[PDB]
């Protein structure tokens, strides 16, 4: 645990980076240095030096291809932006013509492209997606899976295998990123949503879709897991913003975490502004047979129908004061 990080062959900064990634998520270092083999390849394939890209936009495609794990298809597309304009291959279309046509390369390609071996590329992927369903603590370990729900039980089995090439250890791997994953069942912030919520702020081309009937999702749902992802891209998105690249302000801000009070909500408050945070939902969620100056009556309301929300609103009230 400790053992893995001391020998490294890594600057100081990209140490703290890791670090980063495996007390928020739970990433454990394996699967953290992977994410940093991304960094490194886009780092490679985008240079500031030898062509004509910008860190912001390095950090928008680490952002956007972590995001594409989860998110993906062509709602995702339009509004996070579309990988296939800087991941693709050139194949002759018509072998008369000599035309050539760009064809997009699948999220393993894009890993491999950027470096990791195709075991690398798969476990990467396969962890990031466990995280994502795993971080509101919602799931159950495999002891209670089997009696619960035994097909999803052998489903899942059979992905690990898929990975890993075996089912030896699912049992165990399985309990063990479900405590780390999920923070023993309290909650860790969803990667890939803060990531795709990131990518799509940075796009050239969070907190409100989750709290609000927007068409898409399974309507308001603002889990653990969503909650600390939405109040993080609002924030360290502001410090990017101050000048700061993405592996520097998010050091800085999960550093501010620890150090301070309510961090996270009080950061939050300072880049959104508390009084519009509660007229967008109360917009969407309460029905206008409610006066909304009534303010005890639309908090009991929102307890009532959406505990989630209700807590997002407790929580942020509290520190408003
Ligand atoms: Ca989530
Ligand atoms: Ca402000
Ligand atoms: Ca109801």
């Amino acid at each position: 645990a400790y053992a893995a990080l001391k020998d490294l062959t890594l600057s100081k900064q990209d140490k703290v980076f890791l670090e980063h990634l495996m007390t928020e998520y739970g990433f454990d270092s394996t699967t953290a240095r992977q994410i940093l083999k991304l960094k490194q390849g886009l780092e490679r394939k985008f240079s500031s030096i030898f062509d004509d890209y910008t860190q912001e936009e390095r950090d928008y495609l680490l952002f956007r291809i972590i995001g594409s794990v989860s998110y993906n298809g062509v709602k995702w597309d339009e509004t996070a932006g579309y990988l296939s304009r800087y991941f693709y291959k050139e194949v002759v279309s018509n072998p008369v013509t000599g035309e050539k046509q760009k064809v997009p390369k699948s999220l393993l390609d894009i890993f491999q492209e950027l470096g990791l071996s195709k075991a690398e590329a798969k476990q990467l992927q396969y962890n990031l997606s466990l995280q994502h369903e795993m971080a509101g603590g919602t799931l159950s370990t495999t002891g209670d899976m089997v009696k619960q729900d035994p097909d999803y039980y052998e489903t899942a089995k059979n992905s690990y295998k898929l990975v890993y090439g075996t089912t030896e250890g699912f049992d165990k791997f399985w309990d063990e990123r479900l405590k780390a994953y999920s923070n023993d069942g309290r909650g860790n912030a969803d990667f890939t949503h803060q990531s795709i919520t990131m990518a799509t702020h940075l796009n050239p081309t969070g907190w409100e879709g989750d709290t609000t009937y927007n068409a898409n999702e399974r309507k308001p749902s603002i889990g653990e897991d969503d909650y600390k992802a939405d109040l993080d891209s609002v924030n360290i998105i502001g410090r990017m913003k101050k000048g700061q690249s993405y592996q520097s302000a998010m050091s800085s801000y999960y550093s501010d975490v620890q150090k301070g009070h309510s961090v996270r909500e009080k950061e939050f408050l300072k880049n959104k502004d508390w009084e519009k945070v509660k007229k967008t939902i109360y917009d969407s969620l309460v029905p206008n047979g409610i006066n909304k100056n009534a303010d005890s009556v639309v908090k009991d309301y929102i307890a009532k129908n959406y505990p989630d929300v209700s807590k997002f609103l407790s929580r942020l009230e509290s520190v408003a004061g």
